[PDB]
């Protein structure tokens, strides 16, 4: 339907995350336990946030690189809806995580941060993967890498292959028009919501502009 | 120089990890906080293990994919000696982690689990990475991927490029002779030590075989 709004909780502690959820939990559709929070607090972050917000989709942004069955199971036992597996994981890592996701009626997203190939994209599809995260790396961003037409072309191509596409990577309100006409599953905002002078206005403006555009 | 021995603590909780370290802390060179323990407990696992064993090298196997400076700094502020960065991460992720590692007199390894290229390997060298982890994925292993000749050639080639190479991925004692003749920096064992009937004896066996094969 409309692209969903996901907030990324890239916080080092639960209390710092709650400074954000206490403002905007009900202003978004998906609550992400960011990688920073996974590492900071471990999978307790997942269990706690779902207990708080059981009606929201909770994503554990673990960026699983190996041990797909074990790491996926930990996140799902903690009541995750969705987990991420990093694009360079062995194909059997993605398969494994996907098998466990199915036991729990959750799902796996392949996280397209850094280097990957079109052949691997095909492999994910054959394995049954239905979601990808098209992601301008935070560190690439800080080195001056901008969003551009090659990203739009790549997102359209992933969409045509059958994936539901999330878009993320230092997204600002003003960025949303670049993706107009594409059936984007989710837009993620971390900093542009958490660090805004008004996190509630920031999230409502993302939701408004999405409604305008789609 | 003998390859060193690293134990991987791929435990879901600290107490499970301690059931291993109380036995083998003194039998190995590097204590790894496994990716599974980092995700199970968070970076506290790093801080606590270092506090128990401050004389040992502690490796935080975070497999950082992005946000190099932030994630590295969390690990290093928890008193990690080494952190890992996954090989597909944007080159600025590695660079970012390395800069932080240098503030703490630490170091970064690139984790070669999954796909990568030789030009990328050169980029790592130019950025100043000195260590790589040649890793047969646990899940590749489970699907029947064996160690083989192609792995020898790649390892030697990494070493010739100037990297200290760590080898890992379901290693059993019988696999060590595959690598004889190559200046391997570290072998990692997780399951083969932790799940042995006697972890102590398992670690000692690895050390004996290493000392015979590289002596
Ligand atoms: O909008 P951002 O601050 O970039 O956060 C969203 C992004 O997807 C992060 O959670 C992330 O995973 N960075 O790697
Ligand atoms: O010997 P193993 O049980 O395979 O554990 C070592 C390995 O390096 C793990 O710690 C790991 O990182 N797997 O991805
Ligand atoms: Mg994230
Ligand atoms: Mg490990």
């Amino acid at each position: 339907s409309l692209p969903m709004l996901q907030v990324a909780l890239d916080n080092q502690t639960m209390d710092s995350a709650y400074e954000t959820t206490r403002l905007i939990a009900e202003e978004v559709d998906i609550i992400e336990v960011g990688t920073i929070l996974c590492v900071g607090e471990g999978v307790r972050a997942v269990r706690d946030l779902k207990a708080l917000y059981p009606h929201k989709i909770v994503l554990a942004d673990a960026k699983i690189a190996d041990a797909g069955k074990i790491l996926s199971r930990m996140c799902f036992e903690a009541n995750a809806d969705w987990v991420t597996v990093i694009c360079c994981a062995d194909i059997n890592t993605a398969k494994g995580a996907l098998d466990v996701a199915k036991e729990f009626n959750g799902d796996v997203q392949i996280e397209l941060t850094g280097y990957w190939t079109w052949e691997q994209a095909q492999q994910w599809r054959d394995a049954g993967i239905g979601q990808v995260v098209y992601h301008r790396s935070r560190d690439a961003q800080a080195a001056g890498v901008a969003w551009g037409e090659a990203d739009i072309t790549a997102i359209k191509r992933l969409s045509d292959m059958g994936f539901k596409v999330t878009v993320t990577g230092g997204l600002a309100l003003e960025d949303l028009p670049l993706f107009k006409g594409i059936p984007i599953h989710v837009f993620i905002a971390g900093r542009s919501i958490r660090d805004a002078a008004s996190p509630v206005e920031a999230a409502r403006q993302f939701k408004r502009s999405i409604a305008e555009l789609w």
